[PDB]
């Protein structure tokens, strides 16, 4: 599917050949393998001679540790002036930085009063009951009758044991976590009952209240009994309605501290309690932080619904505090902390999200800090000052967790580059200027001081004993950056930076074409030709001035040298000379485009498509938005006599209509546009219509776009060609710019990355099909050769082996990195390189045809159009319109803003941007990889033919590791002035080919780093912090059986790198505790929290559940565990194979199990062993997460090769249907609403099933220590009551079938005997030692296929369609493991 372009009518008259002539004029790609050496030698000679005198700059220095340390110490001396800070002062001032940090260390607490808090009175029960009633459907009447009952309950329960919990001053929380007063409600009730009494005018003032209360109670009970849930299980005392109720309310008195939140800075400088009394050694502050973070996260449940107040209670070591806020939704707001004994402890302005990683993780952090400290305790010279390290690490962790910012991420992230350059031999001089950020708040400077004090302590100039544990310590500290987030604080603020990045390098080159208009103008062609000519006019090392680094452009001489060298077979190894280069022209599916991405749809008002924005509508929208944002803010904080208010009021009086020494002309001419707009169509028109009209290219999802495109064809195959060249809407002829359907179009977006933010170009569908052809072509042609690791898997292992071998012999390594790889490449370079290669085959015609098709495709991509986001245009228009008659801000005028202004004050406004110096970021990956491979091979060959050494390369897109040989390493130690100039020539000659080296490169003899894989001599570097941070906040709003396997895979992957097993057990326990908060009945299938090391390296997922089940009921699986051995012995040989498949697989379960046990001459299981059962919800239909799967997956994988099957799959995917904390809130809310499917048709609850089980007095629950519920039921109740026993499932049958399947899928050591060995002696061990290990590696196939459908609790075949190769584990964790005989 490469030569299908011959179906269209060619039209390539005049524009096409000029570019070819420009790119093929002076490229002498015919040199031999003997002339290039002369040019290379002469270039080397002239470069060295010019460098010796000093007309060229080096950009490479020799490492000196003292200067590096001093420069790091003196890195921020403009606001933080100091020389050395004492640890005691840092500790003293750390506990008093911010209210959040001051609250976690105060001396708070109270005896028996805190013991009463372990009890719940008759006040919260009524609150929960009324919340449940209000959840269903049954207006001030309801609120009054609902918040009076809880008041009555509190009054009743305040005269029995003298306790008042759930109060604040004179306020009480009633229904929606609200805060309501006392007197106002009393008088409202009095007036409402007075109106009732007036309407009734024998009845008394105490009878109407009880009558209405009982009228509501019966309706509530009927409503709860209608669905199927009981009412008497809530434990509510109905006697709270006293006979004398009306007079009870009106004679109540109470006294307390009146609460009030603050909004300024000077109101939080008064602290009631002691400012600090907690030591860092214990884990007291972590529990408080966890509770506060949970309270903050829970603050998003509130719906829309004096004025308002919302509250959330939380306990702390007996005490009870309340977090109060005054605005709903999910965004930045004001929070205050209150108590009932004092008032307004503190107040802050935190954000509800970005607070997930600390919810129930209070012992994982302590353990990881302990295991990080345990890495350096064996240093003789670092014995005295050991507690300071622990304290500093604790402060760093607590500070990063308590104040999640974005500029604190870039500070801990850059320490890795410094520590990599510390143990190296050479480094770029522009390295210090790269480790510098812009800090604003007073907290980040404290973090910088803390990390500086820690680095100056760990890396002093008098300790050289280990020199390996400190490296791991610093590198793992630098990886705490992953603990915060990967989201973005704002949206508009981070959308202008991307546009400025996109437009910055394209303006200096002086080539910015704004509006192509889809019919190219003569000036556009002339400018494109001139820029193409200019792009190939780079000179260097042979001129009057010399080279000019860091500029876009390519030299003709080096391009000719590269092409000639490639065409002579001089860049090939000894294995490629045994064959001939193949052309993939003659040697795919379209459903791939249905992936989980986005797409853009066009819009036509006529035969043509709109491409330009309107001017008057944009002005009207800008004025409307300014008035909208003004109406509230400028009405309060603007002086009436001020000019700004006087002019903004006039501006507001232009659209709504409910001293001019400034811009009189502008204000006089702006009236007409608004008047015409309002005449042409509480505003005076429709905002929605205007917003829809101004938008030109709305977005749309991916699946339905493909479905609607496919639903108008007549081909019975799902191929790429059938959707593009054959349709009712297909191009007829194609021209120089593009097909008659129009030129290509893209749109801009940003990714979500830790640190910076990458670009993203998202195109339409036609471009999506067009790109894949070139993508696949270049991918195959690069796969022909060896050297690329972008998609390969084995060469990555080969590179790892090479790195290990190089490090083992102390050879020199070079870790590289290229900058601006995306926004400064060009498709013209690819076209010019393609037009000079010789894919030698004995067929000229096919080569010419393929080259022509590739050339025209590259030309099509050369004339692409790029869209400008709507929000950026709106913001720029607001800035222009406001700062033309007003004087509001006018602070900074960036060079990227005058570009909008100059075009604004000419008439039409910018719509698109087109140019030549931009390559699609993440679009043409394979072409760039292939070019990089060729260029690196040529550079290595040149360096080889200059000096007497050889160099390797493992380039992958933009990354590189280079491994020098022995000769270069020996040369580096005896002639530094030669090695340095060789490096200089390498840098210059790499720059000459449009490849720029970043200042973060390393030339080291101690560590190698390729794709974030550090290697040293002997030891290994486990990124424990990265894995822990990734595993912490990695849950979504899925069904609770997919999260278990999602976390299990992550833990299995992380175990194989060096993480101990106790951390994994704690993480799994935290996950189970998080699930328990949602009140989900745990089954013995989710997770196992007692795994040893053999359960991760030898056993698979199915073995851990087997081990967990083997512990719940012992002495009952032993009988089965020998019948299974006999069955395996008689089945592997081929004895029976008949009745087990049909007479024992599809029948009654218990009877068949007993018969199977009896048949093999083995004692049948005891009668009191089949009584064990477990509850399995959704045993009939799957749960409703939104408000046989094996055969269906096989169908979706095979029948989707045609049109109808693919369409059905797309329809089902469409009919399937923000944050991480929002996902948790959604999971908590959804799991508990209905989440139940009935037998025939209905929706039920979870509480109803529990009530039904509690009703029958024959079922007994059993709980494990961590908590896994499993039931015991008698055989006599096996049937007769089938209403609820349907959901239960037996235990021994599933255990047997899963054990048999696991024995089939692995060896036979599983059915041995578990004899946990622990009689081994003791040893003072070291936490730094590792041992590589390997895994434990027809009728059986269809046997497993048939067995898969019966025991439907897991999906074993799902895990098949990766498998880890080697496992690296400690030595002390490898001994104490279970052992089993064959
Ligand atoms: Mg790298
Ligand atoms: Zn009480």
């Amino acid at each position: 599917g490469v030569e299908s372009l011959n179906v269209l009518l060619d039209n390539r008259s005049s524009h096409y050949e000029e570019i070819i002539a420009s790119c093929h004029q002076g490229i002498n790609n015919k040199l031999t393998a003997h002339e290039v050496k002369l040019q290379i030698e002469e270039e080397y000679q002239v470069f060295r001679n010019r460098l010796r005198k000093g007309e060229i700059t080096g950009q490479f220095l020799k490492v000196d540790k003292s200067r590096l340390l001093n420069d790091f110490n003196n890195l921020y001396v403009d606001e933080v002036t100091a020389t050395k800070d004492n640890i005691e002062h840092l500790i003293y001032q750390f506990k008093r930085a911010s209210p959040i940090l001051r609250f976690l260390y105060a001396n708070i607490g109270e005896g028996e009063e805190r013991h009463h808090t372990i009890k719940e009175c008759q006040m919260q029960y009524w609150r929960s009951f009324l919340n449940k009633v209000k959840s269903l459907r049954i207006r001030r009447k309801l609120l009054l009758i609902f918040d009076a009952l809880i008041l009555l309950a509190s009054i009743h329960d305040q005269t029995r044991h003298k306790c008042s919990k759930g109060w604040l001053g004179s306020c009480f929380i009633s229904v929606n976590d609200r805060l309501v007063s006392l007197e106002s409600t009393k008088r409202d009730l009095e007036k409402w009952v007075g109106r009732r009494q007036q309407s009734e005018r024998p009845p008394d003032k105490n009878q109407i209240l009880i009558s209405m209360f009982q009228k509501t109670i019966l309706k509530a009970t009927a409503a709860l009994k209608d669905v199927g849930i009981s009412v008497e299980h809530y434990k509510i005392n109905m006697e709270v309605i006293c006979p004398d109720s009306y007079d009870l309310i009106l004679n109540f008195d109470v006294s307390g501290v009146v609460p009030t939140i603050s909004y300024q800075r000077t109101e939080d400088e008064k602290f009631p309690f002691i400012m600090g009394g907690v030591e860092l050694l214990e884990s007291t502050d972590l529990e408080r932080l966890s509770s506060l973070s949970l309270a903050l996260v829970n603050s998003m449940k509130t719906s829309s619904t004096c004025k308002e107040a919302y509250c959330q209670e939380f306990l702390l070591s007996g005490a009870e505090f309340q977090l109060i806020y005054q605005k709903t939704g999910e965004c930045s707001k004001c929070y205050a902390i209150n108590d009932n004994r004092v008032g307004e402890i503190c107040s802050f302005y935190a954000d509800p999200k970005r607070y997930f990683p600390a919810i129930f993780s209070a012992e994982v952090l302590q353990t990881t800090v302990s295991t990080m400290i345990s890495w350096v305790k064996d240093c003789s010279e670092l014995e005295e000052q050991l507690c300071n390290i622990n304290s500093l690490t604790k402060m760093i962790l607590v500070l990063i967790l308590a104040h999640p910012s974005k500029r604190s991420q870039k500070l801990l992230q850059n320490l890795r580059y410094f520590i990599m350059a510390y143990v190296s031999d050479y480094h770029h001089k522009d390295l210090i200027d790269k480790l510098r950020e812009e800090l604003i708040t007073d907290v980040e400077f404290l973090l910088y001081r803390l990390v500086r004090a820690l680095v100056n302590l760990i890396l002093s100039e008098d300790v050289k004993s280990m020199m390996t544990n400190r490296f791991k310590f610093i590198l793992n500290i630098s990886y705490m950056c992953h603990f915060i987030t990967k989201e973005t604080p704002d949206r508009l603020t981070d959308q202008i930076k991307c546009f400025e990045k996109f437009l910055e390098p394209k303006l200096e080159f002086g080539h910015v074409s704004i509006n192509p208009a889809d019919v190219a103008t003569e000036e556009e062609l002339d400018d494109m030709v001139y820029n193409a000519k200019k792009f190939l006019s780079k000179e260097g090392c042979t001129s009057i001035k010399g080279p000019d680094y860091k500029k876009p452009g390519v030299s003709k001489r080096f391009l000719s040298l590269l092409t000639s060298s490639f065409n002579n077979g001089s860049l090939f190894k000894e294995s490629e000379v045994k064959r001939e280069i193949k052309d993939p022209l003659v040697t795919a599916t379209a459903l791939d485009l249905a992936s989980n991405k986005s797409v853009v749809v066009n819009k036509y008002t006529d035969g043509s498509r709109v491409l330009n924005y309107d001017f008057n509508k944009l002005t009207a929208l800008a004025v409307s938005q300014l008035t909208e944002v003004f109406s509230r803010k400028g009405k309060h904080l603007l002086n009436k006599q001020d000019y700004d208010y006087k002019v903004q009021q006039a501006m507001s009086n232009l659209v709504l209509g409910p001293l001019d020494g400034g811009a009189s002309v502008y204000f006089d001419q702006l009236k007409e546009t608004v008047e015409r707009i309002i005449d042409q169509y509480n505003f005076k028109f429709d905002m929605g219509r205007l917003s829809d009209d101004v938008r030109i290219s709305e977005r749309e999802s991916n699946s339905e776009a493909l479905s609607k495109a496919l639903s108008l064809t007549n081909c019975t195959t799902a191929m790429l060609k059938n959707l593009c060249f054959y349709s009712q809407e297909s191009p007829q002829s194609y021209s120089s710019t593009g097909p008659d359907t129009g030129r290509l179009k893209f749109s801009l977006s940003y990714k979500e990355q830790v640190g910076g933010n990458r670009e993203l170009y998202i195109g339409d569908l036609r471009t999506k099909m067009f790109t894949r052809l070139i993508e696949d072509y270049f991918e195959a042609l690069s796969l022909q050769l060896s050297g690329s690791c972008l998609n390969n898997e084995r060469e990555f292992e080969n590179a790892i082996l090479s790195m290990k071998l190089n490090v083992s012999l102390a050879h020199v390594s070079y870790s590289m990195d290229h900058s601006k790889w995306g926004p400064m490449m060009c498709p013209f370079l690819f076209l010019a390189t393609l037009q000079n290669l010789i894919f030698l085959s004995k067929d000229l015609q096919a080569d010419i045809k393929g080259r022509d098709y590739l050339s025209t495709l590259l030309t099509w991509h050369m004339h692409k159009m790029v869209e400008i986001p709507f929000n950026v245009v709106s913001a720029m228009m607001k800035s222009f319109i406001k700062a033309q008659l007003g004087l509001k801000k006018k602070t900074t005028q960036s060079i990227t803003e005058d570009f909008f202004y100059s075009n604004f004050q000419i008439g039409v406004v910018p719509s698109h941007v087109s140019s030549i110096l931009d390559m699609g970021q993440g679009i043409l990956h394979n072409t760039s990889d292939f070019y990089a491979l060729i260029s690196e091979r040529f550079i290595n060959y040149a360096i080889s033919c200059i000096c007497g050494g050889t160099i390797d390369a493992y380039t992958s897109s933009d990354d590189q590791i280079s491994l020098f040989d022995q000769v270069l390493t020996e040369l580096m130690q005896r002639d530094p002035e030669e090695f340095k100039t060789l490096i200089e020539f390498h840098y210059y000659m790499s720059d000459q080919l449009n490849k720029f080296v970043s200042p973060k490169s390393v030339i080291g003899r101690f560590v190698a780093e390729f794709k974030s894989r550090f290697y040293v001599w002997g030891d290994e570097v486990p990124l424990l912090t990265k894995f822990v941070a990734a595993a912490l906040h990695n849950i979504k709003c899925k069904e609770p059986h997919q999260l278990a396997e999602t976390i299990d895979t992550i833990i299995d992957q992380s175990v194989a790198n060096g993480v101990p097993v106790h951390l994994c057990n704690l993480i799994q326990k935290r996950t189970l505790s998080l699930l328990q908060y949602a009140r989900y009945p745990i089954d013995p299938f989710l997770l196992n929290c007692e795994t040893d090391v053999r359960d991760w390296v030898d056993g698979n997922r199915s073995y851990r559940i087997m081990r967990q089940i083997e512990r719940l009921i012992p002495d009952a699986c032993g009988r089965i565990r020998s019948m299974l051995r006999k069955l395996y012995n008689k089945l592997k040989t081929g004895q029976l194979h008949e009745e087990f498949t049909t007479n024992y697989l599809s029948s009654e379960h218990l009877s068949s199990l007993s018969n199977l046990c009896e048949l093999l001459g083995v004692e049948p299981p005891s009668e009191s062993d089949l009584e064990f059962s477990w509850l399995n919800l959704a045993a009939h239909h799957p749960l409703r997460m939104v408000l046989p799967t094996i055969v269906k997956t096989i169908q979706n994988k095979l029948s989707s090769t045609f049109t109808r099957g693919a369409q059905k799959l797309l329809s089902e995917a469409i009919n399937k249907s923000s944050s991480i904390a929002s996902g948790f809130v959604g999971l908590c809310r959804t799991l508990g609403s209905k989440c139940v499917r009935g037998p025939n048709k209905e929706s039920l609850y979870i509480k109803s099933i529990q009530s039904l089980i509690s009703d029958i007095q024959g079922i007994e629950p059993l709980i494990d220590s961590h908590g896994v519920q499993y039931w015991r039921v008698p055989l006599n109740i096996r049937d007769g009551n089938e209403g609820v026993i349907s959901y239960f499932r037996p235990l021994l049958w599933d255990y047997m079938c899963i054990s048999l399947s696991t024995a089939i899928e692995l060896g036979a050591w599983v059915l041995g005997e578990p004899k946990k060995v622990r009689v081994l002696e003791f040893f003072k061990h070291n936490p730094c030692d590792y041992f590589p290990l390997k895994p434990a590696a027809i009728k059986f196939l269809d046997l497993c296929v048939a067995l898969d459908v019966n025991c439907e609790a897991l999906s074993l075949v799902s895990h098949i369609v990766k498998r880890e190769e080697h496992y690296i584990v400690l030595s002390s964790e490898l001994r104490l493991s279970h052992t089993r005989t064959h």
